[PDB]
């Protein structure tokens, strides 16, 4: 199946998944010269503070935090955005190197990681019905560079041992998202998909210009994870990034 290997990569992908070809792929190369000032864009609206955490997985590609979201607690509203999404989870995409491991680009700059925090529209009832909508998700968007710690993310970094390999999970309640963004909510947005098979269209991408600092050994042990699954040949979590996709006609605005 799917992965970020040279057999089964990005590149491999639209063969079982044909929308990988597609007109509003993710993600893209923000090109802050091409991006225009939105004055219709309401203030964005980020209400973390009932946040529900329940869980971590490592689910052989990434590591997921999953969220209790069975009533409005944590959610996305404004700027781009009609209406109210809920946060399901949040993940980070990161490479072997800090030289890259962003999925979005700025100016073709890659960042050392990338957190998404995604949420879903709930008009559409649950997550399943909102990913058949091209109005259905919004993902949150937070690069990361190597710098001083990051003191929100060190619950997650102390928890990463016991999730090592594909199908662990572990407890992780009261784990509070407000820790992980970043001072300021600037922001580029643009219509686009999940980054991941099925790669579907659904998604209201908010990504913000100001990235989060992380520790050089935060990135060190999101690197000690494993793509396999415990007592198999060990194959690190490194490179887990899809490159920007062509931007075909879209238009990427700026909040600022
Ligand atoms: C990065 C990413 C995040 C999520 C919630 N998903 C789940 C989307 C989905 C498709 N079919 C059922 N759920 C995917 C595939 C990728
Ligand atoms: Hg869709
Ligand atoms: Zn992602």
């Amino acid at each position: 199946h799917w992965g970020y290997g040279k057999h089964n990569g990005p590149e491999h992908w639209h063969k079982d998944f044909p929308i990988a070809k597609g007109e509003r792929q993710s993600p893209v190369d923000i090109d802050t010269h091409t991006a225009k000032y939105d004055p219709s864009l309401k203030p964005l609206s980020v209400s973390y503070d009932q946040a529900t955490s329940l869980r971590i997985l490592n689910n052989g590609h990434a590591f997921n935090v999953e969220f209790d979201d069975s009533q409005d607690k944590a959610v996305l509203k404004g700027g781009p955005l009609d209406g109210t999404y809920r946060l399901i989870q949040f993940h980070f995409h990161w490479g072997s190197l800090d030289g890259q491991g962003s999925e979005h680009t700025v100016d073709k700059k890659k960042y050392a990681a990338e957190l998404h925090l995604v949420h879903w529209n709930t008009k559409y009832g649950d997550f399943g019905k909102a990913v058949q909508q091209p109005d259905g998700l919004a993902v949150l968007g937070i690069f990361l560079k190597v710098g001083s710690a990051k003191p929100g993310l060190q619950k997650v970094v102390d928890v990463l041992d016991s999730i090592k390999t594909k199908g662990k999970s572990a407890d992780f309640t009261n784990f509070d998202p407000r820790g992980l963004l970043p001072e300021s909510l600037d922001y580029w947005t643009y219509p686009g998909s999940l980054t991941t098979p099925p790669l579907l269209e659904c998604v209201t991408w908010i990504v913000l210009k100001e990235p989060i600092s992380v520790s050089s050994e935060q990135v060190l042990k999101f690197r000690k994870l494993n793509f396999n699954g415990e007592g198999e040949p060990e194959e690190l979590m490194v490179d887990n990034w899809r490159p920007a996709q062509p931007l075909k006609n879209r238009q990427i605005k700026a909040s600022f």
